[PDB]
């Protein structure tokens, strides 16, 4: 990551486990397969979660950028 | 299956099938995926809306403002 | 029926039909889509506005701001 | 009355007309619409606000911020 | 007041009292000093309003245009 | 006809800043942009006008902001 | 720190610990690694925390910049 290139943290992370925590509390956990400079992102083998807890899992997902607050591998 | 670069693509493949579109404040949308554009807004037919997870009706054709969609699942 | 990268054609298909339009907030009108552009801005003749299968109000001409729609269904 | 591509025509045909404005939240405004500008930023004069079917202020003069806007009618 | 210059009701009403009404229902009253195409602002001898009366007395403010709801002279 | 400049008349002297959802921070004004992100010194944050946190320097986002007052 | 550059604040902070207050009342510790001019931003040994207390370790964080309220450097 260049000081000036957040997004190459996303790079580094991509075919790997990443977490995203969307607004409203709503998370998910899955391998990170894509990515736009929006942010805009698919994961694989995703799990949605609540309180800790799956409740939904999805084989490949979608999220919209806009969502999102934080990404962390 | 998905270029890196382009989570785009995700739609493009699943066209013509069934999806999942998850909408702010628990809403949902399951159809046919038929069109979208870079912004995703997108088109599906023989759709059902549901909200707090019950089915509210079914809609034959329904265009959804990307704007509104948290995520998209095939 | 749709160009699979051109959603907004749904709209097009359907000028001088009716439409619904859900908005955010859940407010929902039903009337003639008249005119609409790329940021989904509409105009709407012969509109009602609904709340429970009940109209709360007609509108004979209405334009309604895209940025506050849900989703339309022709 | 607005070409089937110019949405935001409707509010051309309302000039020095009474206009009714909804805005987000459930208020709504009616006076005779004065100018606009393509982000529906506009001004009426002689505008009154209603809440259930009655005054609740006489306004005057107003500038409305069109990012507020669910609808205009005449 | 021209047809195609909203922004010219702010320029009719500059060194005037007037309401700006606020997302979230907060009122200002004050005197117009300027403002620019954003419809940011500045009042003096500005008065914050809840429910008709004033909450919070300021000398001078600068008022951002993204929060305003109207303007009324 | 540039509201832009009561923040130039301001630097270096102390301000309040209100937030969205009633928050509200008081320091010395130290640079800001076009967009009203700015920087304070010495920012105290206030709740029920009591200080709540001190921080000797704070960077603000712009598109958070109510209003700033001299 | 320029006055017409507050984003030098962040540069003046590259490799230190700051503090990122989010929308909703989120809040970050951890070291500063990057960020770009929509403040999106890399935190490193980053911790989210609650009243004054960690609640959670993470190790790499990139944090969208549309949800900041505040960064204290």
């Amino acid at each position: 990551v260049n000081v000036q290139r957040p997004l190459d943290a996303l790079g580094n992370s991509l075919n790997s486990p990443v977490i995203i925590k969307l607004k409203g509390d709503r998370e998910f956990r899955g391998v990170l397969k894509s990515f736009d400079l929006h942010m805009n992102l698919v994961l694989n083998d995703a799990e949605e979660l609540e309180d800790g807890e799956v409740t939904r899992r999805l084989g490949t997902v979608l999220i919209r950028g806009d969502n999102i607050v934080y990404i962390s591998p």
